[PDB]
């Protein structure tokens, strides 16, 4: 058949994971349902053994006076008047239902990876005293108030934000305070330049450096709409870059197809069909919505856009567009998983936090491969087969030491009967040999002896 050889001494970027968001209410869309389909909804996001295995959270810091129509009520919804008042924190222990996704996340599921981004500032510390329709913090550069300058203000919110966790169990690992800074919208959106991103990062660095955090998050920037508008804004940021730890972009105004010139770990942290009609469907015809495009997508991010993680926008939401990932239907309780979200999983069950890309030889035309090994010395190989069913093996390269060396293996597909359902890995001294379903992703693991005998 086709053999693929992984080359365990040629590396890539590391892998931190792959994950999506609850934010804007869609998290109280999820507490709304029954018990029972709360727990199916988390089951099929988070579950490492029967769901997608998803590994990073991303949470919204609520910009909004209230919780009025999707918005997301702030922490401290209340303007003190002047930035030399204390802020008035009127916290709700829910966090537009974000906190409670957030503990079942990491306490339910093993979760390690909480990333909270602010789309916007409150409304009392910019300029147009709105956290919508864009607007500019109050006090940088070419934005001065005659409020006042609001920069050490915000920045001590943030931190007050990840307290509030911290007080209830969660650890924010990675601390965002834009949202596509190039876009101004009829919801939370706040308008910075890359210039007055790095302005904000010599503020908020030393500001969570200083504090009484447990852990200090890593600094991200700036959720750029996508990979060229990101790409834009390193060369301001260049000069802070020894004082925040990873870039951010989307997917929607251009595709991660190549790699950015920045020392930092890459995440590609929002995409979605989010125009089209609902489909469940892993294939039809490789249209925007199908399961078969997304696990591609993600294919296309990692290995042409260098990208450390892969976020969908959004997880479970009521609603008959692709923006999600996991359909709810409020009236019925009733939770259905689309194949993006099995595309999604069938990475992330396998490709574990830590997980460094290596080189892999060897496909036939209509295979894409990637291979990654994990931090427990598990080696999983991504088969992306556009073809019939494919006759595949799989190894290390001779040169690989005897004990990196697979004494077991196994194998999962997902294709248009399968959701991430296991398929026979025949293994023969450190050969796994696997029937690659038709027009599917198979993700084959090649696991060393470790410390069993
Ligand atoms: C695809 O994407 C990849 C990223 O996903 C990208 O990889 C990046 O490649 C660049 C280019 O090669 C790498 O840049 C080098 O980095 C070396 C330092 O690396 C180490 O430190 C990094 C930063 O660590 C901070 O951040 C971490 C996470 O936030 C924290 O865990 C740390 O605690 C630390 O935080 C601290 O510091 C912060 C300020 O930085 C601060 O805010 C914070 O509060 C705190 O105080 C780590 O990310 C990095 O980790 C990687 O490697 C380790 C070890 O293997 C792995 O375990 C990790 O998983 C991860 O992969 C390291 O710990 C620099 O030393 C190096 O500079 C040297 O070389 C250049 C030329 O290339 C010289 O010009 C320069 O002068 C330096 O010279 C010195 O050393 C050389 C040795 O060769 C020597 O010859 C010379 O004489 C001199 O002494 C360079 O900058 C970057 O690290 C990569 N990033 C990552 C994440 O891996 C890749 O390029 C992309 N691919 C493509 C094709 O684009
Ligand atoms: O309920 C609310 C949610 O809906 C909400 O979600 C936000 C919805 O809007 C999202 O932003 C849209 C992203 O997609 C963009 O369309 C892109 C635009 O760029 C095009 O590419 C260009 C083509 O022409 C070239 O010359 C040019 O260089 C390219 O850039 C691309 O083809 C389109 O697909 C829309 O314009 C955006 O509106 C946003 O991310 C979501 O967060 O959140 C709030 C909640 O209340
Ligand atoms: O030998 C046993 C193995 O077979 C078993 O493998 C696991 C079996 O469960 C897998 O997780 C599945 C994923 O699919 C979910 O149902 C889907 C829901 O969405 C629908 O669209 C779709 O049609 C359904 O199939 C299911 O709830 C969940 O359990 C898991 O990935 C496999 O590893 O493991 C135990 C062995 O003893």
């Amino acid at each position: 058949g086709t053999t693929l050889t992984v080359d365990l001494s040629t590396t890539y970027q590391r892998i931190d994971g792959f994950g999506t968001s609850e934010a804007f209410q869609r998290a109280v869309q999820m507490s709304r349902l029954p018990e029972e389909g709360q727990r199916r909804a988390l089951d099929v996001l988070f579950s490492t053994t029967n769901g997608a295995g998803l590994s990073i959270l991303r949470n919204g810091i609520g910009s909004s006076p209230d919780m009025s129509s999707d918005h997301m009520v702030s922490i401290a919804p209340k303007s003190p008047g002047s930035p030399n008042n204390p802020l008035i924190y009127s916290w709700d222990g829910s966090d537009n239902k974000q906190l409670w996704v957030s503990q079942e996340a990491v306490h339910t599921y093993g979760v390690k990876t909480i990333y909270a981004d602010a789309w916007s500032a409150p409304g009392y510390m910019k300029t147009n005293g709105n956290d919508a329709n864009g607007g500019t913090l109050c006090g940088l550069s070419g934005a001065q108030c005659a409020s006042g300058d609001w920069r050490q203000a915000y920045a001590d919110y943030l931190t007050k934000y990840v307290e509030f966790y911290q007080e209830s169990n969660v650890t924010v690992t990675h601390l965002g305070f834009i949202n596509a800074p190039e876009l101004t919208t009829s919801y939370a959106s706040m308008r910075f330049s890359a210039s007055q991103a790095a302005e904000f990062i010599r503020i908020l660095y030393p500001t969570i450096q200083k504090s009484n955090l447990t852990y200090k998050p890593t600094i991200a920037c700036c959720d750029a709409e996508g990979w060229n508008s990101q790409a834009g804004m390193l060369g301001a940021l260049s000069s802070v870059n020894s004082m925040f730890g990873l870039v951010t972009a989307h997917a929607y105004t251009s595709q991660p197809g190549f790699s950015m010139n920045t020392p930092h770990p890459v995440w590609m942290t929002a995409a979605a069909d989010l125009q089209g009609a609902w489909t469940s469907a892993w294939y039809s015809y490789g249209g925007a919505g199908e399961g078969w495009t997304w696990a591609n997508n993600v294919y296309n991010a990692i290995v042409n856009g260098n990208a450390s993680a892969y976020l969908y926008w959004i997880g479970a939401q009521t609603g008959n567009t692709n923006s999600h990932m996991v359909h709810i239907d409020a009236n019925a309780g009733t939770v259905e998983p689309s194949k993006r979200l099995w595309a999604l999983g069938q990475w992330s069950r396998f490709v574990r936090p830590g997980a460094r890309r290596v080189a892999v030889s060897g496909a036939s035309g209509s295979l894409r491969t990637a291979a990654f090994r994990n931090e427990d010395g598990s080696v999983a190989v991504v088969v992306i087969n556009s073809g019939g069913d494919a006759a595949v093996n799989v190894r290390l390269a001779s040169s690989s030491s005897a004990d990196q060396q697979p004494a077991s293996a196994k194998a999962w597909a997902t294709d248009n009967s399968r959701a991430i359902e296991e398929i026979q890995a025949s293994f023969a001294d450190g050969v796994a040999t696997v029937n690659v379903p038709s027009r599917s992703m198979t993700t084959v693991v090649l696991y060393p002896a470790a410390d069993a005998l």
